[PDB]
């Protein structure tokens, strides 16, 4: 294929800009914003060959207005998701908390011990070894150590408060379901894969405490 | 001929990215690196269609090596420039030093007293106030105090050695032309606006010694 570097590196540098444009389009689609892909490419080709059909001022201004649109659309969507997820989350916890075997701690953490396990109570400075499954209240799975490949280890005080607190309710060999409010998890900001004010549901198997 | 925002903003976004690429390639060009632009647009299109001939891993691998080639070529070019200026500067100094009224000091500073001035000469702990104009040997002006509408003040011992020494050759009210070898100036590394091993030409007026 590639005869050498002025070729290989060029293609890579280009592939990388492609990649980047696809990723970018992917975030705009979250907001219902769909740019014309043929035009996006034509602009790239035109510029790369110095034949842009828009002046530098028209480019500056068009981008300026477009990025105001994106930010203004993303902000509104964050705001609405935050409020929606806070209320749906609350309702969800309230319903689940009333069920048999389910408990609510003084912090608002809602949990269901499935297997107590046996051994020492995990403490903040312990390293726990776990398998887990993490999903949003709507059933969307966001994390799964099982399909990731191996049991994960961490310091108990290095994880979110919902976990630091929850795992203390069981021992090695145990299993618990944690239903965690955003204020004991990722809050209003959320993190990639976790929307604002998200209540999280984890099914955790505690393999070791060391 | 854009009909709508999804069309115009997309073109704009593309043109802006492609212009960014072209600007980086232009810098690569100053170093003798001229990427194959047909392959570059091939990568853009292929990755855009999710058919990059390079995997994400290969892309990253290719660009790391490419990045190493650029830096290495950047260094080679500073080295060639260092050698070229050193030589060109030595010739320029040699020719000028033979002219009527020009002197060469023991350190290799070449200078021409235009007006002796009158009063004390600058000594090491002293402060001097000067107007000056600095140019590279080809005539490009890198600094001109006259344009700030005010002279410059500094400690004689706080400046490059060619000035520290050179100004001891005149007195308050004097003028002198200093032709300074790189080793009494910014040396092989230079500074922004002053290339490697540049010989500097300064026209100085000494206003005060205090
Ligand atoms: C940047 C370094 C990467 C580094 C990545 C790893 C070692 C891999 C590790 C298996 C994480 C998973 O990666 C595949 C993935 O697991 C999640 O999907 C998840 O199920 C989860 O919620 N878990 C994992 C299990 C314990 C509860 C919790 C957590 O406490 O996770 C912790 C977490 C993110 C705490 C933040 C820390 C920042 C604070 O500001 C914030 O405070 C609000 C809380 C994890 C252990 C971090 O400490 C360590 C890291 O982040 C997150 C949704 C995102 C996370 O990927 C990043
Ligand atoms: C708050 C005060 C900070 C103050 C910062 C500024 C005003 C910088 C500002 C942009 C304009 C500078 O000039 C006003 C400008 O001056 C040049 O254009 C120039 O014509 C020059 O070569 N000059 C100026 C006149 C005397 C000769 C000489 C010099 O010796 O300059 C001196 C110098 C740089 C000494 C270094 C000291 C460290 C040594 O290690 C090095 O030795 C290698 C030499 C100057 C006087 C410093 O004392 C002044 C300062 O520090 C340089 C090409 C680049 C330099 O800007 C970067």
């Amino acid at each position: 294929a590639f005869k050498n570097d002025d070729q290989k590196s060029a293609y890579a540098l280009g592939a990388s800009l492609g990649r980047y444009m696809e990723n970018s389009l992917k975030e705009q689609e979250k907001l219902g914003i769909k740019l014309d892909k043929d035009q996006l490419i034509a602009g790239v080709q035109d510029a790369f060959a110095d034949k842009s059909k828009l002046s530098d001022q028209e480019i500056e201004q068009t981008l300026q207005a477009f990025e105001a649109r994106v930010k203004s659309s993303a902000q509104a969507k964050m705001e609405k998701d935050a409020a929606d997820n806070e209320a749906k989350g609350k309702e969800y916890r309230e319903k689940f908390a009333k069920e048999k075997g389910v408990k609510t701690s003084s912090t608002g953490l809602v949990y269901q011990v499935v297997e107590a396990g046996k051994g020492e109570a995990p403490k903040d400075s312990d390293t726990v070894v776990v398998n887990y499954k993490g999903t949003l209240i709507d059933g969307k799975e966001f994390d799964n150590s099982y399909t990731r490949g191996e049991p994960l280890s961490f310091r108990l005080d290095g994880v979110i408060p919902g976990w630091t607190e929850g795992l203390k309710n069981i021992k090695k060999g145990g299993k618990i379901k944690l239903v965690i409010p955003p204020e004991l998890a990722y809050g209003k900001a959320g993190v990639p894969g976790i929307p604002p004010n998200s209540t999280l549901v984890f099914d955790v198997e505690l393999l070791d405490v060391k």
